[PDB]
């Protein structure tokens, strides 16, 4: 394997296989020199305008990294519509990676003219870091994810970390790390690097709906044998106490005694897409819905998984509750809502609460003969005994795992922005350019060496998953709903390039399109 | 294999065994970057000047492809007519494709100053579709085939299709495809590419004339015992009314009872080629024959195989009904008649009605005392039992083979250019030259990278195709037809070079010489 | 259904390198007699060369959904697409597999030539339209030739320069060689099989 010569082939594929499916995917990357082969101090303070909700401590080092954490990365738009129509259930399995066909350039600026060539001797050093050793960055749902559509290249992102901080200050127990302490490869243009990796078992995401609503779980021909309290007052005759019981039936549903409880509520603020409907005020940061930390405030963002709206109300999100996208070429800042495309987790209604109201009512007080009953409405509810729920969905843009904190404790450790949570999550792959001296004095001088040649490096990336399925096995007898594209005459296709050569995702896809019983 | 070793050797030969031919050529090639490395969406409609029946929805790529389909790719002009002398019928057996000798060239523009280099380690590449997964374009009869003469390079023309569409807009059925979604082989300047494939089991091509018509298959000599209604009516004293009968014999032939019939019949428009007797107006496309395909009118050329003219019509040729070869630097639009080559099906007079022509005469009524016959004229006939035909001729400029649809059901699917009709085609080759990114910025950006290095590819194509051939078995006494060159003096060589190192080629070969009993 | 229509198998980047009769008259100066040829390309796609046909075509009358729109008479057996055998006149109904209507035709079927299912509780003689389900086979157009209109076009005369050319319409058309089709569609409604018939010779014998 010398100059002349390939270190490896182009896989993109797809591999429909009984109870499983092999993703395979590969790009074409650009790794730049970043912050001239040094790490540095980075801080935020309130010194500045900036709020004490907003401080902090880090370096930024001189690396790269490898993201493919999003789905589309992994399948093209046809493929998620075979997996969200045919199966209740998927899980990652194992992957594999490979990083080949790395070439390293150089660039020379003489007054204005630019030059690039290539410097065959010069390397390129990678590692995993496969003991989580480092900050896990991986799972914030940043940008850099290897591209949805396979002809596009991409720059690689740079690494970065948080420590502790008071303020723009760091305290005894804040940690540096260098990534040159720790072992790598170093790769020349004929060489390559490969690893792989087995998940650990995880449940099945769940893509389906219930087609069953919790209270309604009863036969609607027969009445309980139990009884409630339906009567506290006479009605004939004047006003006077008496204890009336009933049994519950068709009529009564609401009355029956159950055997379980929706799942827990955080409340959200109300929010409608018609602007006209909205209160005029800016309330998006004073009413959003928060949580307090180190006395430092932190909008729950998306927060627990609850319905976004009940019945008819389909005008109205919670205000920090919904994952948002990007239509192609949106604004970084103050979008426009025709700009952006809301998310809907409106299938679990027939468990989770509803995300923008309350969860139920209890007594505030004891009642006497001169006092009257007072209740209290619960917009905040933890986990009691009887409870059911789902998750939230997840979506053809969005993440896949996140990493679990290392903890005493957690409870239902799945990532509140959907996914997969993992103890020992894929490790993170770290990716940079050597450095290479520009010509030194000739008289030894002991300060460290600040001059360098300007490189940067491409080169060729692939990724395999094997995933499970969970097949249907169902006995309804009328059809389903499926997934399908518009029959109607466009002007372009949905998921194509425009006149341009623009690849855009028209909509966010969910997941959950099949229906089973609760 | 490094960069200092050459990975193939130049083969262009042709080997004469027995009952089979092998032919090999060996051809130099150009690679460009298309599109920017970028796909697009192109379209045409009558919002312009585009009439109906021209518009269309579709896609173009950043993909070359390779095209042998013409004979001249794989015959010189002296083994062409070893196979027509020699021969009753041919047909293709299996085929080796080889790409080898492969150098990536980077450009670059310093003001007005161009300088080419070598890229060492930059990649092209290539995969055949062997599932037949694309659109296939072959059999169009496109330009950019390999070119007739040894010593000529070629540039690779580059891919796109078709989809569906409603004037210049998509349907829900329109499909997009990307071609890096397919896995595919990565080549340095040392390595090298080749694979094989087997011909489908076709039948041969006739290559022969009938020495009989299929009205004349009687013997001269005897009478048939069979009879005919030769009359009517009385001849003697008054008109009156008798039915008479005779019997079929050397004199009455057309008379006489047959078993067979001539093929079928789409009537074409006559055209002589001396201008002063054509009518004066421009009926080219408004007397064109056409077909009528989801509202849009589509010219049928060359349409179904019939003959020319019938005798001593020879001046006439149908008006879309012909292939047509172009003279050497001829002009794209509007080119005159000495500018162009005329192919004669002339023939299959024998079996095939001739194109401008009626097929026959039927009764449009029934008649009686006081009604007198009247006759219909057949201008189309589909298939009747008991039709014989012959296919259209191939040409050593002509196409070899094309992909028959896929669909329900087909009538005799031999192409209509001519040709051998294949369930199962050889596989359409595509190649590309891998982007290599410009310098990025030192700050990361999420946008797709637009900038790179332009790069052009160029090496060395090798195909060799197996032949069968059908021997020559015949009694006839007196001696063939042959295809020969002229004896005379003259300026230069046919199938020559000129003083300026054009080769040309000076009429259009067909493959029909020797004769065979109908 | 077919992604692509039988007309549009072409690369759209590409000329041809056959040529076709693009001119009979001169352009310039006064009118006068030439030949002018073209190469096939991307913007004169109804003139290229093309190796296959569409299939055979028996033609329909056409009848809109809109009532009004339609002419003022009982045409259904009168104008009926029929077949003639021992003196005897049938209906040919469907008839042979054809697109039901073409690009934003979608308001007309052909009269005997579609599969008509009934609702539930509808009546079994002169039911309404919103009775009745009617089937449409438009996934076939890339292939098949439109139900109730004309195969095409074929030269009715031979011309001199006295005569002017005379087109004719083909109104029925069987089977060519180079000729491609698709067979009608299946219904959850519909029947499975059918038996064929014991008989010297067939063509596609397909229900
Ligand atoms: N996505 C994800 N990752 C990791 N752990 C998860 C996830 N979702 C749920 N859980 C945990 C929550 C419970 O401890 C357990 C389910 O218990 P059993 O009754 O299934 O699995
Ligand atoms: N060129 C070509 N390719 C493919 N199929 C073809 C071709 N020419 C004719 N045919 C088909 C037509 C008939 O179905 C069959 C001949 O039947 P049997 O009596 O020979 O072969």
């Amino acid at each position: 394997d010398g100059v002349g010569s390939s270190s490896g082939n182009w896989h993109c594929d797809s591999t429909w296989l009984g109870d499983r499916v092999i993703t395979t995917s590969t790009r074409t990357w650009a790794l730049p020199t970043y912050n001239n082969h040094l790490y540095k101090q980075i801080s935020n303070g309130t010194s500045g305008g900036a709020t004490n909700d907003n401080t902090y401590f880090g370096y930024s080092t001189p690396w790269g990294y490898f993201d493919f954490n999003r789905f589309h990365c992994h399948f093209s738009p046809r493929d998620w519509q075979r997996l969200i129509n045919n199966n209740w259930g998927f899980r990652p399995k194992r992957l594999s990676f490979k990083l080949f066909n790395i070439q390293v350039k150089e660039v020379t600026q003489n007054e204005g003219t630019k030059t690039i060539a290539n410097n065959l001797t010069s390397t390129i050093q990678v590692f995993t870091d496969s003991e989580y050793q480092l900050p896990y960055v991986l799972g914030s749902a940043h940008q850099g994810c290897l591209p949805p559509f396979p002809a596009d290249v991409f720059m690689i992102p740079q690494y970065g970390y948080l420590t502790l901080n008071n303020g723009s200050q760091a305290v005894g127990r804040s940690s540096f790390y260098c990534l040159e302490y720790f072992p790598s490869q170093m790769l020349r243009t004929g060489n390559n690097f490969q690893f792989t990796y087995t998940f650990e078992d995880v449940p099945f995401h769940s893509s389906y709906a219930h087609s069953q609503s919790l209270d309604r779980l009863m036969n609607p021909l027969i009445d309980q044998y139990l009884y409630y309290l339906s009567r506290t007052q006479t009605t004939s005759n004047g006003r006077g106490v008496t204890l009336g019981f009933s049994q519950g039936g068709p009529n009564t549903m609401a009355n029956q005694a159950k055997n379980w409880l929706p799942g827990p509520c955080y409340r959200q603020q109300r929010v409608s897409t018609y602007p006209l409907q909205n209160n005029n005020s800016n309330f998006a940061w004073t009413a959003g819905t928060k949580y307090h930390l180190n006395g430092r405030n932190s909008l729950a963002n998306p927060g627990i998984a609850m319905a976004t709206h009940k019945d008819d109300e389909e005008r109205f999100f919670p205000s920090n509750g919904i994952l948002i996208f990007g239509k192609q070429n949106a604004a970084r800042d103050n979008a426009d809502y025709s700009d952006v495309m809301l998310t809907s987790e409106e299938e679990i209604k027939t468990t989770n609460p509803v995300a923008t109201e309350e969860y139920g009512i209890v007594a505030d007080n004891g009642q006497t003969q001169t006092t009257a009953p007072q209740i209290g409405t619960v917009n905040s509810q933890g986990a009691l005994p009887g409870m059911v729920w789902q998750n939230r969905d997840v979506y053809l843009q969005g993440p896949i795992w996140a990493k679990i904190p290392h903890t005493d404790g957690n409870f239902h450790p799945s990532p509140l922005m959907g996914g997969f949570g993992l103890k020992h999550p894929p490790p993170q792959i770290l990716i940079k350019n050597t450095p290479v001296p520009a010509d030194p004095r000739s008289t030894f001088n002991g300060d460290k060496l600040n001059s360098f040649i300007t490189q940067y490096s491409t080169g060729q990336v692939s990724v395999e998953i094997e995933w499970e399925l969970q097949k249907e096995n169902s006995k309804r007898w009328n059809p389903e709903i499926q997934y399908t594209s518009n029959y109607y005459k466009s002007t372009s296709v949905d998921f194509a390039v425009n006149t341009e050569g623009v690849y855009s995702e028209p909509r966010p896809i969910g997941t959950r399109y099949l229906t089973r019983n609760l």
